[PDB]
DNA sequence: CGTCTAAGCAGTCCGCG
DNA sequence: GCGGACTGCTTAG
């Protein structure tokens, strides 16, 4: 097999790698690794090396890597460019791994480890780490083993050992209920002392050293603690053996408000799955607790116990440990579900880098980039100070709030992307400028034509059209491996709705689920099969299809986010490439497509209805149109159709046949005008809304710019078995709005869309009488708190004090002197409740930490003084009537001349 | 901590004769 | 009451 990394460090002069050899084994390696560096040099002198612009370089080999960052340093002193990879490990894997790297997820040894920390003064502190380390799970992904080591003596308590036949019965039988699944995994070591379980860890870990390192928040705390502990217990040298190199740094994390610090170990890749889970997973939730996502994405229960964590241990070791070994399997249950640790080995063996870089897209395209200029003799640019500046980003057309009945949507394909590979926008590219016109006349097509020799952007911009540059080159790569992956998952979604269909008429026999690759539409032959199980058996196969669609879903959205983090890194200044000129010709481009393609398709539908005028497009945000398709519908008359299911069968061959081909033939026009490299501009057809045939739904409406509701019964080719909900910026997609609200707002919304305003009547009414009998953790708003000491004067509001920041401050008096109270953490996110006037705690709400009961010591209080009232008319009556004049539309019965009768 | 801009709504403060 | 200037938060793309 072909040799690959597992980690890269610069110490020194040395590079130290850790990596797998043609023989599969994992080997260590200290390098003098000489770096290159480049300058501009005369063009008499014969070089093969060019700068990205062909102007020729000299390569300067340096005896060590600080003499090239020494170099780096004069040469700013004297005022020239320092050219080359100045981040010499990068340069350093360039030449070593001079290929596509091919890797083997088998050899590499992936851990998963969680802490727990007795605490009676409060939550541990990693900084001071002055509690023992009471438990430790680390389970090994080579081994697939979880390694459990359990201090049995402390001076907050001494225990019996931990029973594996206990953990095992269900908690109906007084157990812990241990997954079976794992049960024969689990390697149990009781210590007699904490020195004791703190050497055989570490002995354990020299063993047994992890590659990637990942757990649920283990870089702001697990490790620190561990570190620090260590530190704290034997001295330094001891804690610095969690690095393999002996390396380890305090690193300090800065944001807007405040500082953290992190311990940085050398030649270990640490992913801490919460940030994998923020970065990739696109959601955004009210927690971030494992509980609060483990239910989410797993639908476990929450991990039930009595009394605060604080006293868990001596009160009840037995579940102490279980749940300390079920965290840890949580983790790898979201994993085999979203896959985002084997995403991020993809990535990071694609580009070359840390496999921890992945989070940085500015990074990840640095690499990238630099691999492919080095493949040419091609000299990367130095990096440059830029102040930042603001620039313009997308257009977004204004709608008319109204329902809309019947709607087809349309979207450019990976827009930003093909922009740039249309366009062909590069660093290298950029051919010239051209003196602009406004806007709308390139829209108009009344402008003249930019240019006969490069391609352009309406922005002012000319590109050279002789050849791709390396930008357009890197991005359509990974562009076709999004492509592929996307295939994948709406083909999974497709087999989904095939066996929903099927479960409409389960079989009574005893059988299987098929053995079958979701990736790929089911043949007919399998569609007979199906039809002919189980409930079981295609429950199982539905389960599995999500899955698969999952997969492919992280797989493709994150290529994606990759692809159109390079548009926005040209608008970072940290980027090598950044240039406002490149950045702005893409958004500017961007819209002028929209609002070009608006016109095309305005003039299109009046000729095929005959009118003069009228605006069919109702909606367009970036590079996307929303077409009313009333008229069309009304052309062959509902009358006419025998179901739902055919109209839209129709609607999605006019789109197909009539409306595509005219959008297409816009857009190859503009390419034209644009004098563009290549015709990339593909606008498909996304949605296909509308009621039920027959009843008194309203199809849609828009409120405004980016908040709308469609009833959807085609998405992206995807015939659902039942309509779908696609709902934009309204507060049922919020996490800031309670949960039971956003359900409520969502079936209000589902009402209007499929039956109409009778229906919606009926459950307003049920739900405003009703309300009150929700559990308060459901009705509670969620909000982020920031800057919590700004607004804080003597415990209480300062000027302009935000709402949910006052709350805090509220709880902060209410709990005042209490050390075992949770606290509430600056920057993340808390439940928020309105109080009475008159209530005890001397203010209009209350909030407390997210994901959490508000503690024992005030629950009782909050409950008797929550004002039900104002939160009704703050997160549900208040939207619900944006929603419903919008649509023209009552929510409350108006008296008629019936109620004579 | 980790690409980008556009733009919505909640709430504070205070004007608006 | 609403709205504008402003801060804060959160989405859509
Ligand atoms: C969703 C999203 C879009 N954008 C920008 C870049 C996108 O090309 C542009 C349009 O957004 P989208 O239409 O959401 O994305 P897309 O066109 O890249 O992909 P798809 O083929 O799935 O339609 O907006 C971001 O910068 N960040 C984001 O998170
Ligand atoms: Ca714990
Ligand atoms: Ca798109
Ligand atoms: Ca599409
Ligand atoms: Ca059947
Ligand atoms: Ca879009």
């Amino acid at each position: 097999m072909k040799e690959f990394y597992l980690t890269v460090e610069q110490i020194g002069d040395s590079i130290f790698e850790r990596y797998i050899d043609s023989n599969g084994r994992e080997r260590t390696r200290e390098v003098e690794y000489k770096p290159s560096l480049f300058a501009h040099c005369p063009e008499s002198q014969a070089t093969k090396y060019f700068d990205i612009y062909g102007k020729p370089c000299t390569r300067k080999l340096f005896a060590n890597m600080r003499d090239a960052s020494q170099w780096i340093k004069r040469m700013e002193d004297i005022g020239l460019e320092a050219l080359g990879m100045d981040d010499f490990k990068l340069a350093y894997l360039s030449d070593t791994y001079n290929y596509e790297i091919k890797y083997d997820h088998t050899k590499i040894r992936v851990a998963n480890f969680d802490i727990e920390v007795t605490s009676p003064d409060g939550f541990p502190e990693p900084s001071q780490a002055k509690h023992p380390i009471d438990a430790i799970t680390h389970y090994d992904s080579i081994d697939d083993r979880f390694y459990v080591f359990d201090l049995l003596n402390s001076p907050y308590g001494n225990v019996e050992e931990w029973s594996i036949e206990i953990a095992a019965k269900l908690q109906e039988q007084g157990g812990d209920e241990v997954p079976s699944e794992i049960i024969d995994k689990i390697i149990y070591m009781p210590f007699d002392n904490e020195k004791e379980l703190l050497m055989e860890y570490l002995n354990f870990w020299q063993q047994k050293t992890p590659v990637i390192l990942t757990g649920w928040n283990v870089e702001s705390f697990a490790i620190p603690y561990v570190y620090n502990r260590i530190k704290n217990i034997f001295g330094e040298s001891t804690a610095k053996r969690l690095s393999p190199h002996r390396k380890t740094r305090v690193k300090v994390i800065e944001n807007m408000y405040g500082s953290r610090e992190i311990i940085t170990l050398f030649g270990i890749s640490v992913l801490d799955y919460i940030d994998l889970y923020k970065k990739f997973s696109f959601t955004n939730q009210p927690s971030y607790s494992l509980d609060y996502i483990s239910e989410f994405e797993l639908n476990v229960g929450k991990l039930k116990y009595d009394g605060p964590i604080s006293k868990l241990r001596e009160s009840n070791h037995q579940r102490y440990i279980s749940y300390n070994i079920i965290a840890v399997y949580r983790v790898l249950q979201i994993d085999a579900k979203r896959q985002f640790i084997n995403l991020s080995l993809d990535m990071g063996y694609y580009a070359k880098i840390q496999i921890q870089s992945v989070f940085s897209p500015i990074k990840t395209w640095d690499a990238i980039i630099f691999n492919s200029l080095k493949e040419q003799n091609k000299v990367i640019p130095q990096g440059r100070s830029h102040p930042v500046q603001p620039y313009p980003g997308a257009f977004v057309k204004e709608p008319i709030p109204n329902r809309y009945k019947y709607v087809m949507s349309f979207d450019l394909t990976s827009a930003y992307p093909s922009i740039i590979r249309q366009v062909n926008i590069s660093p290298e590219t950029i051919a010239g400028t051209f003196k602009v016109a406004p806007l709308h006349d390139y829209i108009n097509a009344v402008a003249e034509r930019p240019s006969d020799v490069y391609s352009c952007s309406p922005n002012g911009m000319m590109y050279y059209k002789d050849r791709d540059g390396v930008v357009p080159t890197e991005i359509t790569k990974v562009f076709n491996q999004r492509k592929e992956h996307k295939g994948y998952m709406l083909a999974a979604q497709r087999n989904g709705e095939i066996i929903k269909e099927a479960l409409h008429n389960p079989n009574l026999s005893v059988d299987e689920p098929l053995d079958v690759d979701y990736r790929f539409d089911f043949s007919d032959e399998i569609k007979e099969k199906i039809k002919k199980l189980s409930a079981k058996s295609l429950n199982e196969m539905l389960f599995r299809a999500q899955r698969t669609e999952v997969a492919g879903m992280t797989a493709q959205i994150n290529r994606k986010a990759l692809i159109n983090g390079l548009a926005g890194a040209l608008g970072n200044v940290w980027f090598r490439y950044y240039d406002l000129r490149n950045a702005t010709a893409i958004t500017t481009f961007g819209q002028m497509a929209l609002q070009w393609i608006e016109r095309k398709v305005n003039e299109y539908l009046n000729e095929v209805c005959g009118t003069e005028g009228e605006a069919f497009v109702l909606y367009g945000d970036t590079d996307s149109i929303y077409v009313s398709a009333d008229k069309i519908i009304d052309k062959v008359g509902e009358s006419k159709f025998r179901d739902t299911n055919h109209w839209v069968d129709f609607l999605d061959k006019f789109a197909r046949e009539r409306m595509e081909p005219a959008i297409d033939r816009g857009f190859r026009e503009m390419c034209e005008y644009m004098n563009n490299k290549q015709h990339l501009m593909f606008m498909d057809r996304e949605a296909i809304a509308g009621p039920p045939l027959g009843s008194k739904g309203i199809g849609g409406f828009w409120t405004g710019k980016k908040r709308y509701a469609l009833n959807v019964w085609d998405m992206e080719g995807t015939r659902y078995a039942e309509p779908k909900l696609k709902i934009m910026g309204l507060e049922t997609q919020k996490s800031s709005t309670p949960k039971a609200v956003q359900k409520a707002l969502k079936e209000c919304i589902r009402r209007m869309l499929q039956e109409g305003e009778e229906s919606l009547q009926e459950y307003f009414k049920e739900f405003e009488k009703e309300f009150r009998q929700l559990n308060y953790i459901s009705i509670a708003s969620v909000s982020s708190a920031n800057n919590i000491a700004k607004y804080d004067v003597g415990g209480f509001p300062g000027p302009k004090c935000p709402f949910h920041i006052r709350g805090i401050l509220t709880y902060n008096r209410a709990i005042k002197g209490n050390i075992d109270a949770p606290q509430v953490v600056e920057g993340e996110k808390v439940y928020v409740l309105p109080l009475r006037e008159g209530n005890p705690f001397g203010d209009k709400c209350i909030a407390w930490p997210s994901g959490t009961e508000i503690t024992d010591l005030i629950k009782d209080d909050v409950l008797h003084w929550m004002d039900y009232t104002v939160l009704l008319e703050k997160t549900f009556i208040k939207p619900l009537e944006g929603f419903t004049s919008a649509a023209k539309l009552d929510y409350e019965k108006k008296a008629s001349l019936f109620d004579m009768f």
